[PDB]
């Protein structure tokens, strides 16, 4: 697995984290969570009643005894082992597919590479990604020829993944808005922030809306809600998700988070979702992004926080969150806050870890917490 990673990288992580942590991180880490977490829409349902909805479709949801609306799924696989060799025709599936596919998808024709010649209807097959990562095992439903032309349609029912999630986007439960798919930290997040319907509020990186939309929710759709992001496309997709689940709460602004303090207000609560290098995110194939990344992002959020806190009141409250590992985009972005007078606070619910050298900030890890790598820290202005 250690492949997956570019060599200063694991050198950083067994750095940061010692090299027995670091092996363990990344090895959980080319792995789908193993509980695949789900947010229950209390706007639309309840969570026992979409349990019921959801165990009509033949699947197992678990309940969460730390957030009444959190349900999750227990993850399939490894469905065969690292080093199996299928004696099979090979179809190369491109990068996104072949990360779908991983986690139980079908294959279909766009998603598809290149492939073996030979391959004909009804031919079992195994699935690679570009750089030859099996990824999945199935039933070829079409030619080499139509396979590599088709421009839509199954092109691999994928019948052996190398693990299996369940898929929920075509439910008729999904279509009614009675929940949203979304990571348990992500969850934790909106709660950490605990927001009040008398609160001016702010999610000045907010599309797609996960944790906008969570908001709205414990809101009960009171009050209003100020999102912001600086692209178009992810906004467009933060509008569908809010009329599917039926949110009523919030504002929707196009522009450069970095400079709020351009509009004239003072928020009560700020959530900085921030971009973020998202080394913690699962599963990871192939860790692309680096140490000159890591330090690029978070110069590059540092504008964001620096953003926020002119625009918080003062006693206003800032809940910050990424979805990476590193420690200068987590707490040494953290300690930027206090020398800009911001103050570290108990988060109300807390079942990570402890942050690195640093106490009040809670860190989740996938080998300890089976959820992606994630980081929140929830901060009080307490002066400017
Ligand atoms: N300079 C900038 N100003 C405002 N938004 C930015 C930005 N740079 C990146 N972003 C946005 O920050 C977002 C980070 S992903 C955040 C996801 C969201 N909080 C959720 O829970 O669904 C991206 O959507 C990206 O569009």
């Amino acid at each position: 697995y250690l492949e997956a990673f570019p060599k200063e990288l694991r050198e950083y992580y067994k750095n940061l984290f010692g090299k027995e942590e670091a092996n363990k991180i990344m090895k959980k880490l080319r792995e789908p969570v193993e509980h695949y977490y789900i947010r229950v829409n209390t706007l639309k349902i309840s969570r026992e009643k979409l349990i019921g909805e959801l165990k009509k479709e033949g699947l197992k949801p678990l309940r969460s005894p730390y957030l009444p609306e959190g349900l999750y799924f227990v993850r399939e696989g490894p469905n065969f082992s690292d080093d199996f060799e299928p004696k099979l025709p090979v179809v190369v599936a491109n990068k996104y597919a072949a990360e779908s596919v991983y986690q139980g998808a079908m294959l279909y024709a766009p998603g598809v590479l290149k492939a073996d010649k030979n391959i004909k209807e009804g031919d079992e097959v195994q699935i690679r990604d570009p750089k030859g990562l099996l990824v999945g095992i199935g039933i070829a439903r079409m030619d080499y020829k139509e396979m590599t032309e088709a421009t839509r349609g199954l092109a691999v029912e994928v019948t052996l993944p190398k693990f299996k999630l369940p898929s929920l986007s075509e439910l008729k439960a999904f279509e009614k808005g009675y929940f949203y798919p979304q990571g348990l930290p992500s969850m934790v997040t909106a709660r950490v922030l605990e927001p009040k319907e008398d609160d001016v509020i702010i999610d000045m990186a907010a599309a797609p809306g996960g944790k906008t939309t969570h908001i709205a929710q414990l809101l009960e759709n009171k009050g209003e809600i100020i999102a912001i992001d600086k692209s178009k496309n992810r906004l467009r997709k933060m509008e569908e998700n809010i009329k599917r689940l039926g949110v009523k709460n919030v504002k929707l602004v196009q522009m450069d988070a970095r400079k709020l303090p351009d509009l004239g207000i003072k928020a009560d609560k700020i959530l900085l979702d921030a971009p973020c290098t998202a080394l913690g995110v699962r599963p990871k194939l192939w860790e692309e992004r680096t140490l000159k990344h890591i330090e690029a992002t978070a110069r590059y959020q540092r504008a964001f926080i620096w953003a926020a806190i002119k625009s918080l009141r003062r006693g206003g409250v800032l809940v910050y969150s990424t979805c990476t590992l590193s420690y200068e985009e987590n707490e040494g972005n953290v300690k930027f806050m206090i020398r800009k007078g911001m103050k570290l606070e108990e988060q109300s619910i807390f079942i990570g870890s402890p942050g690195i050298g640093m106490n009040k900030v809670q860190r989740f890890y996938p080998h300890k917490h089976l959820t992606q790598g994630f980081f929140i820290a929830k901060l009080r202005k307490v002066k400017d």
